[PDB]
């Protein structure tokens, strides 16, 4: 009905991080008719605008509320995997940390035309930075906003940095500068604009909603890509979707001649929807009676996510009130007047923080690149699951209680060796995906070793002069968790997502039969179908995965508009 009688040059399946970038670049010249279909609503919540309100976005109506299959290797638990459900997708719900990883991460892909030297200019193109001017590693003038965080904890941030230095870590003045080594401690830059969230809805899509050639539908849940098998195999015709959930009528948006469907549903829902479209491992599609259009073993394989555990310690009584928890809430859980005034008057203070924006990259055992990311938070976890503790922190408002003052160090396996999968547990495209993160399944136990050594490193840092001045014992993992076996059990029971998720429709070279797209991001064996999102990442870079997704979308837009070639 909203697409009755229209023809589109591009249909974007999803309106998330990548989709917002493509919607902007593909609609620019006026010539091309662009449709965006997002299952979630418009992006208007104040909980999206205010970085500290990330606490409220977890397990909210603006999240998919995905749980994994039971993981036997993780004390038989289902793992929550946060995913944004609105225009801007996970860019609208994420911790805003700005990471590209290292040059070596893109070289390790081994994909023609996607080396570190190929991708650098596409990172720089996206960027405006408040703290770095033009140079080899930074642009000015791009639609993204990046800045140094506009909250600083006076006592605890400086203490973390001195502590890191005491255990022999060097400062890294720019984690995105590929002319020096990735390892070191410092401040993560953030995708914020004077302390408001600078998500890809705000930066890319919202400014161009006026364009007559761009049509964006919210509440539009795609159910499959329409693919025809006629005189020379499989051709995308468009997309089936409902505007009224499962019971709603199945509408179809149609491509114009020469049009393309671009999958932007992200590393969870893209492979799910491809499988619902007959693109996937033929045995999985047969099991739910889906006709196989393109038998691709790689669809939903190679799921890479960066698993996390944490240590937490209270401060001494005489340091009560110095934590970010004290800067956001008073002792009866009301939002501090000062935090509201600083946010509104100057885009400063606790409300501009997602909490996790200082830390380090560490080599636990002589690896080529750091295996460990540390995220230092100047507040104390009340749960060994940091995502559960963020949810508790949002629920804590107005409860009449005092959050105890202290610190957390989150330990992430940032270059994990384990992989998971996403598939179907049903033929109904409205049912949740069969999600398995596959944490700690790698053959050598490398990921478990990374996190075990992370906990040792966090204990060494907390034992430092700099931090032991402030701290009063340890809450997590606590005195019961000392031996390697005790630490391994604690990690199995508490391991959570640091919210990356890549690689489920991986890009590959010619001859790579585990790949789903070529180096032009085209789905093997289907005409008029591309993937442009986190799904195409061959091998997860170190650090948070949002900026790499924006780099891929910018380059894909340039390829599709004829402004660039690849290979
Ligand atoms: C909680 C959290 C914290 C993170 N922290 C950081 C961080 O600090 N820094 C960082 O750089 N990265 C971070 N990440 C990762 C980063 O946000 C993502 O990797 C990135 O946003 C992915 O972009 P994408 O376009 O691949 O997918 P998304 O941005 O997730 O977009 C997918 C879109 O498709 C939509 N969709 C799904 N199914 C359908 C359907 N059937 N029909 C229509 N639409 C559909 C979804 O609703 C969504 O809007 C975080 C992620 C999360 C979730
Ligand atoms: C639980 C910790 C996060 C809570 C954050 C909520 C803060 C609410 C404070 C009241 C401020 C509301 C008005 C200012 C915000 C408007 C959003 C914006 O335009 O940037
Ligand atoms: C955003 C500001 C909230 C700060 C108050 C929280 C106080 C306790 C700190 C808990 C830290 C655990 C580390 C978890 C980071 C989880 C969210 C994420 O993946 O971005």
């Amino acid at each position: 009905s909203p697409v009755a009688g229209q023809k589109y040059d591009y249909i974007l399946v999803g309106g998330g991080t990548a989709a917002c970038v493509l919607a902007n670049r593909l609609s620019a010249d006026g010539s091309k008719r662009v449709l965006v279909l997002e299952a979630g609503p418009d992006n208007t919540s104040r909980d999206v605008k205010i970085p500290a309100a990330i606490t409220r976005l977890f397990r909210s109506p603006l999240d998919w509320n995905l749980f994994s299959e039971l993981q036997e290797q993780l004390a038989e638990r289902q793992i929550y995997m946060a995913r944004g459900r609105l225009l801007g997708g996970s860019s609208a719900t994420n911790a805003t940390l700005y990471h590209r990883g290292a040059a070596g991460d893109y070289d390790a892909w081994g994909v023609e035309g996607w080396s570190s030297e190929d991708v650098l200019s596409w990172f720089v193109q996206a960027e405006t930075n408040a703290d770095f001017g033009p140079g080899a590693y930074h642009g000015s003038g791009g639609p993204m906003r990046v800045e140094n965080p506009r909250y600083t904890n006076k006592q605890l941030h400086t203490a973390f940095f001195k502590a890191a230095e005491e255990v022999g870590l060097t400062p890294n003045s720019d984690f995105n500068d590929w002319s020096h080594d990735h390892a070191g401690y410092g401040t993560f830059q953030v995708m914020q604009d004077k302390g408001t969230r600078a998500d890809m809805y705000r930066q890319y899509l919202k400014p161009v909603l006026g364009r007559r050639n761009l049509q964006v539908l919210t509440g539009a849940a795609v159910t499959k890509v329409n693919i025809d098998q006629a005189a020379g195999k499989a051709q995308a015709l468009g997309v089936e979707f409902s505007t009224d959930g499962p019971t709603g009528e199945r509408l179809s948006a149609e491509l114009a001649p020469g049009g393309e469907v671009i999958m932007c549903a992200g590393a969870v829902h893209t492979p799910f929807l491809l499988k619902h479209s007959g693109v996937g491992p033929s045995a999985e599609l047969k099991e739910f009676g889906i006709p196989v259009v393109s038998n691709l073993a790689g669809v939903g394989q190679n799921l890479q996510d960066q698993p996390a555990c944490l240590t937490a310690a209270p401060v001494k009584e005489k340091y009560d009130g110095i934590a970010i928890s004290d800067h956001i809430y008073n002792e009866k859980g009301q939002i501090r007047k000062r935090a509201i005034a600083s946010y509104l008057l100057g885009g400063r203070g606790g409300l501009t923080s997602t909490g996790s924006d200082r830390g380090a990259f560490v080599r636990t055992a002589g690896q080529a690149l750091p295996d460990l990311q540390v995220r230092f938070v100047p507040g104390m976890a009340l749960d060994p699951d940091g995502v559960s503790t963020y949810v508790r922190f949002a629920k804590f408002q107005s409860q009449g209680l005092k959050w105890p003052s202290g610190i957390t160090m989150q330990l992430i396996a940032c270059r994990p060796q384990s992989t998971g999968s996403v598939g179907l547990k049903s033929a109904d495209p409205f049912a949740p995906p069969k999600l398995s993160p596959g944490y700690l399944t790698d053959k050598d136990g490398a990921d478990l070793a990374t996190l075990r050594k992370g906990i040792h490193w966090a204990r060494d840092v907390a034992r430092s002069s700099a931090l032991s001045e402030y701290l009063d014992g340890e809450l997590f993992p606590g005195s019961g968790v000392v031996s390697d076996d005790q630490i391994d059990e604690y990690i199995r029971r508490s391991i959570h997502s640091s919210n990356a998720i890549t690689g489920t429709c991986k890009m590959g070279n010619a001859g790579d039969s585990s790949s789903v797209v070529d180096n032009q991001l085209r789905v093997h064996g289907v005409e008029g179908l591309r993937v442009v999102d986190a799904s195409v990442v061959p091998k997860i870079p170190g650090g948070q995965t949002g900026a790499p997704v924006v780099m891929i979308a910018e380059r894909a837009a340039a390829l599709l508009t004829g402004k660039a070639t690849i290979g």
